[PDB]
């Protein structure tokens, strides 16, 4: 049920050549890859060489691997490519400024875990596959799709030279799984606000310690929440622009809630685009601030995402006050 790319397309990305430019400007968090959708495979590619080794994975691999993970994101207004590269770029930002405290392994699993995070996303929401009984929610009972990002990662593993993780251990290699499986599982939100409230008592009160698993397991799990709001902390021209394909996205569903008979919530609801201001700023005050508020205590050299998430909080209540 996969889409394996042709015999051409990772041909090209191994020949790929980073200008000088755009290096320096990688490693800044507010980094916008938008202006450069035929270089986002090798600025990944870049990445993942600056973070764990031009000879860490077979470079003929990793081509047929990311170029394979594309094409098997759908062609969807937000949950899509440029999503999974976002995503995964905030991740290399936040890596590097904390190189030392996680394992060459978490890293190498923490960069797949981004790109692939999302894949093969329908523009559906949990809600609406559990809601009105869709297969996937009957054989994933919760975090319906989350669960089938992580198969389908899987999946491509199994591609014929796709298997990237050949060379590590057979511990090392089910070790990096779990990285993967928790932090894809980990970007459901549903499971985000136990997450937050956690963290928070365990730094309060002194108790948290990063060689407790228990405990890692959520950091990286707050990072993957961070990661995934990211556009909640670039430049308020790009975080408007994306705010757009998101309600794309929530109203198609809307639309599909209405033709069952069923009043989707004013956030899906395209009828109701007066809302969307209230819903944001709500959304940035209940979920954003506070996972970058924490994100930044438990790691400092991250908080550009906490400055700029508030940049974008003052932009939305402009909003509200009719200065828009
Ligand atoms: C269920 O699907 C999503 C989940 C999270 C997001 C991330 C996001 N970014 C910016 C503003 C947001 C604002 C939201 O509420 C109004 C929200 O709902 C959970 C998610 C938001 C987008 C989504 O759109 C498809
Ligand atoms: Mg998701
Ligand atoms: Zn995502």
């Amino acid at each position: 049920h996969m889409s394996i790319c042709t015999s051409e397309e990772w041909q090209g990305l191994m020949q790929f050549t980073l200008p000088v430019r755009l290096c320096k400007e990688i490693e800044l968090f507010h980094f916008d890859i938008g202006p450069f959708e035929n270089m986002w495979p090798g600025i990944f590619v870049y990445m993942v060489h600056r973070s764990c080794g031009t000879s860490c994975f077979e470079l003929e691999k990793l081509c047929r691997f990311i170029m394979s993970v594309k094409k098997n994101y759908r062609r969807v207004p937000y949950h899509n490519w440029k999503h999974a590269v976002t995503v995964a770029h905030c991740m290399y930002a936040i890596l590097q400024n904390n190189h030392t405290l996680f394992t060459d392994l978490e890293r190498k699993g923490l960069l797949i875990a981004c790109l692939c995070h999302d894949l093969d996303h329908r523009g559906f929401s949990n809600s609406y596959l559990q809601k009105f009984d869709h297969p996937l929610a009957a054989l994933y009972s919760t975090s319906t799709m989350e669960q089938h990002h992580f198969s389908q990662t899987v999946s491509i593993l199994q591609l014929e030279g796709h298997n990237i993780f050949s060379t590590l251990s057979s511990s090392e290699y089910e070790q990096v799984l779990e990285i993967i499986r928790k932090a894809i599982i980990a970007t459901d939100l549903a499971l985000y606000f136990g997450n937050r409230k956690q963290l928070e008592e365990m730094y309060q009160t002194g108790s948290l310690n990063l060689n407790n698993q228990s405990h890692r397991d959520r950091v990286i799990g707050l990072m993957m929440t961070a990661c995934d709001l990211c556009s909640v902390t670039k430049l308020w021209p790009v975080t408007k622009l994306t705010a757009n394909d998101i309600y794309a996205e929530f109203w198609a569903e809307g639309d599909e809630m209405k033709k069952l008979g069923i009043q989707p919530i004013p956030m899906m609801d395209r009828d109701k685009k007066d809302e969307v201001p209230q819903g944001q700023l709500g959304f940035y005050n209940a979920v954003a601030i506070p996972c970058y508020t924490t994100l930044t205590q438990i790691l400092p050299p991250t908080e550009p995402l906490l400055k700029a998430c508030r940049d974008n909080l003052s932009q939305w209540e402009k909003v509200i006050r009719g200065e828009e």
